[PDB]
């Protein structure tokens, strides 16, 4: 119905994107080109990289955003959490393995190791495993079987022949790793990275619990250093990677400010077949309790080795989109593939297309039937603001906002319109770059309703969003329908 | 579903009641308890009274109101349009007829009729019969047919022998009655009654077309001559007493400021089987439009001679009500009966127990979706206003207004708070008694909306309609919710 | 929506009409003259008449529907039930009494009574009662208060002047009446009557609870020597005239194969403003479980003294339409009024008229979902019927029954097709003349699908009920549809 | 809501699956291997091979549907249609270019093709390009620039250095390429393969409009020397692969026997992005009307060279499942591809596996919906066998059908029951093998009903489809509900 209009023909995009920002974009000049296609949000993957390495991406992403004063950007620490990596190979060159040969896996991780003897970060692998155990490297390219257990090290034998480089992802099905969630390491980074830095998300790798959260929430509430004591709004995001954060979900997603749904190693707890079910599920429990949620399942990998994507992989998001997400994210693409400004533009504009085919009047108030009565106060004016909007074809919902509550509100209730937001504090506005359909206006001063929505109209005339004549509903526990001058 | 839930049991009144003012109420004491028993509009019939009689009747109306500040009564003149009447019989007194006997009837209106030669007050009489024309008199009581047309007589044959009295209703079935919709005695009524002493309604009898309507507008357009050349806002009740008001329905609601279904000549045109048909079908017209609508069939008629009606008599009410009705007028019941108050009474509480039977949210999406859009922004508040309501639970939707137009949109979506309306214009307050759920708060000023507000709401807690830490939507374009202190 | 297309236009009648049958309409001619104008059922009331005056009605009936070979008519005998009426007065002229006489009342029945000392035939009044107690008579004629009790016999006091006959009603507010439901009576009248003759229904006065219908069907099992040992498949329906029965009603309507909803005594216990509430509950759920329920509340009054009734009377039956009621009900209207054809005629054109306002799709969809899944195959296949006539637009929906059940499930899901339902019984077709839109043919054999089905189209076309061409449903755990020859 | 209930838990597929036959599985053995993952038709590429291993292939698809006789397998031509591919190349082995060499480009076909000079099937190929037009090669490989056109030959400038082989596809962007829709070899392949052996379904390549589809109807009609002068029921399944068969669509989908959405050329006609969007409404559009429809895009490229495919190759199987589909096909997968087993093995289960995520109650009645009112006999009793099945919970549909329309319309209707197809002709059984949730019982005769419900419900039972005391609804103008012996 809503599609096959689409089609007659063969309004700016609401879902926003994640970049991850790697060595193939990491300048100036690459960021800026990242806004121009899409880019909401910056990611740094902290399982790579040194604090050298952040620190310049972090400085050359605002330098960015400052030479792009009609934008803003948030920024994202995506921590490493508890994985297992191999170490360095011969030297510095990347080694190949024959099956039915013994490798040996050690523990000390300061080594180099050859084509029979490798290193690992897991310095409790010995007491994890046990004799006839499998242990994949490289998420199932390296599949191996122990044959004995020393003090620091395994000897494992190789099952199938494949070649793999240093660095390199571990995995051990059916063992539990004992490693936790937020290590030593994760809170140097959320406390001297995201929170000393003025972050505005920590995406929060492997979260199988509320009480990860917590932790999480406690480390913020203890570490006011370097905010004058008063505790930091970052955002924390949880990612649900494997079977443990699925089982919990309703805990993590409502202790959570948000929810990625990520590859992890969802895909060999569970049959293949059913990851996409868990996707689908979670993406709905997070619309239904008004959380953002994340899609990243590293949807364009045919792009880092190509000008452009296959089928499978723009339906990908274009699905994602139309089963609630409100942000998608770009992994390997940007951050080390060869075309990374082509697949932003891409998945930008399928975005926008998937976006047409919602049919908004019949998705509001499946949302609003799911929502039970009585709610709060924001939250009715929020839905009155989008009922509003539709009874009058307005063509923007302008909200007056010193937190950031009431554009989430909105953005909840799925309104066709473009959701402006109006604050005087830039952290709000980074904030919300992960709300669908929510643009940013930030102001000097918010004190002045009537001359903020009367700028907020002549900038959104500006930027072709609105016109004379036309609609738009202001909101500041208030609600009112202004024409456009 | 509803209606069950009221079985098992087995909030204020919101249908307005109508009561006519005859001699049995017309003293103060007795419009004061009619107003005690529900009363919102007193309506005058100028079908009967004199000058004398109907300004009498308007002193006690206003004295009555004086001594119930917190009532507010609205006042209904209803025309005597193009009627036909009898004269006056043997000195005073009545007279019955047997068939066979040939009765005359002449145009000499001021004449004492006996049991040969009664009177009539439609001079072209002569010209409208014809030989075997049939002539009913009192609404089918005598039924006679042509025998002679004679200058200014005709002579009949009585069919059926019945009794009958004087001023006796006159029909000629099947014959143009030239008479105009309104003539110089209603001009007169009009101008000299209802805009001199500042009435709040006309019922304008028997309207056929829009022209009709069009011509009491430019009446009141052109008679300004008692409100300092500020044309009134005296609101026209369209009443659909005949098959040509049934046909031209639509035009007729959209030029009027509201409707009343009424008995008239209707059930001598139609099939009386069909009358049912009509009214369910021109309150949901009305109710659609947002034009109020008044049903009134004399509904309790054995309630003039009698404590309490049957059930039939309570039901129609009831339907009525379920129908969409935004008022009940009483007619004999009030006016001439023996039992007014006990009448109004139990119309009260059929209407109230009416009203406990509806599904409030499947209504209101029933209006909601049976309106085109776009709307203009008043109406869209008012929409809103509703949903907000029901979405925090409120008690009440507060309005402040200056002509009662965006009361009137909120009772049209039919919420299930109590509407309270407030104004600086008692006329407003006044023209409000016939939209269902309104309440009307008169104030000094208006300009302040947060005194506005406070005191609407102080007012409100006085009568308890609402408690401390309800919430009311307050609607001034603009809507917000606020908590009662 | 439906409603406004029958008033553009300004099929035949679906809703039963039940006739009570009485001194008015007792000879041949009067009976052929009421199935002329509509009725489907005959009454007995046997709170009157005697053994020979109900005999020769009943012979009567049964000669009638003699001459009409194409119709099909019931007979239903309704108990006298737990009923307290006055004796005969003097000699046989009625009596008045004025507000301050003391009236006694003696308990011996087979006494002729004055203006002093009336009869009752409660002998159980005197320990029935207390000093102050209020008895009533003739339903609230003459309000009487006890000043004395004797063995056999109480001294009232005369609280209001009224004027009231012979074999008045009686009653005591607040007070046990111990009589039982089925009494001595009663059980005569159900075996030496509804039994010996072989009625069709029998309508149970003063229905309390379910052990009530259970001791009916306990008499039908163990009185089956009118019917060579075969159990009678008389139709049991059950009639709600109190509190009792409306608390207990769920209990009474599963138990019973019918419902009546009556006067009886719930206007006395009840606020009467919730007696419409109470009426409209009791057919929802009787539409609900599928049973046939009959609204007999005497709706047109006006008609035992009138040509024609008035508008509260015609929307009272046009809303027990609406509300679900299968059968109509007329009372004293036919049985003792002035003018029973022209009630008949009356309230059958207003069902058909109601019937027009009907939104049969949306009927369809609100029955089918409260209804809970699984069903039994019959309930199915009648499902499937309703929804293929609906989509193919069929004319008729033939029903091939040797039990009516099949006929009963149709009507329960309310096809905007007439039912036709062919039986070799004509036991059967009497049956489902309280099933709404059940027309009958009767038929010699039922064995061949075929020609049963050919000759009812044959039938059918004759009685212009269908054309050729046209779609018919057939039914017959089996399906079809056929094309009209 | 439905999604939700399967990530809790972490039925038969329904959709059916079209594997492609080539180099990789073409033995007995294979097909066999092919039929247990899942396939219901086997589709032969005419674009490669020659008559020799088409013939050998068709007898070994033959051969394996004997050794499992309990599957019916479809066989489908896919048509080369009007394509335009190179020559040989140097002897038989590879060759790379680099841009700025200018490449030649010759009508001779028949000849081998350097790095210089390669050849090309199009002989109309200088009179279809101008100086500047350019020249795509392996869909864009080798883009090329025209320098020079000759009588039977162009020169070229490589612009983008890529590796190429033998018979590559080739494309002209913006030129008109004058070639048939059926052309001579098309013909020849229809009338001398598909009709000739008794093929069941004709891909028909590239149809444009109405007008192609009625040239393949004009084939099949005008050849009948292979089935004694009875024209074929193989199916016309016709591809969309342009912006011309998007442009001319409802003409097509109602002119065919089913819709294919293929890869094509359309994504260099139009938007990338917008593909999914044409998808979505094609599948919408054969829903409604109650044509099969096939996805087919390649949707697992990754498992020509790996074990399992990704992640968006199965959500976009998953999303073809819940958009609509009936058919999902594997292309290079089977053919060609290193894991064709492995491929149909994880195609089965997600199609099974998204299925669990319908809700069908909701999709039987939006299809219903959408279907204008009255449908033809047939249709009527599809949707009441559907509605019957569900209301008393039955385990199969069962059709008794000559031709396969029944299945077909209930098919449409997409109910939750296995349907099951007992038909006494072959052909019948593998033309169903493109409707979804479509099973076929091939008999020797169909005659008696009773017996063949009988015998279908037995072999159901010896399958595990359905148990002793379960419902089914039996289908042959004629619905019924029988319980399984």
């Amino acid at each position: 119905k809503a599609t096959c209009l689409g089609m007659d023909k063969i309004t700016q995009r609401k879902t926003q994107i994640i970049c991850t920002i790697g060595p193939s974009c990491n300048n100036v000049e690459s960021l800026i080109g990242l806004i121009d296609k899409g880019m909401s949000v910056a990611r740094l993957n902290f399982s790579h990289g040194d604090h050298e390495s952040h620190f310049k991406t972090l400085q050359n992403i605002r330098e960015a955003a400052k030479a792009r004063p009609h934008s803003t950007v948030g920024i994202m620490l995506d921590t490493k959490g508890p994985e297992i990596r191999t170490g360095m190979l011969e030297g510095g060159k990347p080694i190949e393995l024959k099956a039915g040969q013994t490798l040996k896996i050690t523990t000390d991780y300061s080594m180099l190791g050859n084509s029979e003897c490798i290193s690992c970060s897991y310095s409790l692998l010995p007491k994890s495993v046990q004799i006839g155990s499998t242990v994949l490297i490289a998420d199932g390219s390296l599949s191996t079987q122990v044959l004995e257990i020393g003090d620091d090290f395994i000897v494992c034998k190789v099952l199938n022949s494949v070649t793999i480089g240093e660095r390199k992802n571990m995995n051990l099905p059916g063992c539990k790793v004992h490693l936790p969630i937020i290590g030593d390491k994760d809170r140097h980074d959320i406390v001297d990275f995201a929170l000393k830095y003025n972050l505005d998300f920590i995406a929060l790798s492997f979260v199988q619990n509320g009480a990860d959260v917590q932790l999480c929430r406690q480390i913020i509430s203890e570490n006011t250093q370097y905010s004058n004591g008063i505790p930091s709004s970052i955002k924390i995001i949880s990612k649900i990677e494997n079977l443990e954060g699925v089982i919990n979900f309703d805990s993590i997603c409502s202790e959570s400010d948000g929810i990625m749904v990520a590859r992890g190693d969802l895909g060999m707890e569970i049959p293949p077949e059913k990851i996409f079910v868990a996707q689908k599920c979670m993406i709905s429990k997070c619309n239904v309790a008004g959380k953002p949620v994340v899609t990243a399942t590293q949807m364009l990998e045919s792009m880092i080795k190509s000008n452009r994507p296959t089928r499978a992989e723009m339906t990908d998001v274009a699905n994602a989109v139309l089963d609630g997400s409100d942000c998608v994210m770009l992994s390997g693409e940007t951050a080390n593939g060869a075309f990374p400004f082509d697949a932003v533009n891409v998945m930008s504009r399928v975005c926008a297309q998937a976006e047409t085919c919602i049919d908004y009047p019949v998705l509001y108030h499946a949302i609003h039937s799911s929502v039970p009565k009585p709610v709060a106060v924001p939250e009715a004016i929020a839905c009155s603001a989008v009922e509003s909007a539709h009874d009058v074809n307005a063509k923007l919902i302008i909200t007056i906002t010193e937190t950031g509550n009431t554009a989430r509100l909105i953005s909840k209730y799925r309104p066709s319109q473009t959701i402006i937001a109006c604050t005087a504090k830039p952290e709000v506005a980074r904030g919300l770059k992960i709300a669908r359909g929510v643009k940013t206006y930030v102001l000097n001063s918010i004190h002045h309703s009537e001359v903020v929505i009367s700028n907020a109209l002549a900038l959104a005339k500006e930027e072709s969003l609105i016109e004379s004549g036309d609609f738009a509903i202001a909101v500041h526990n208030l609600m009112k329908i202004v024409r456009c001058p």
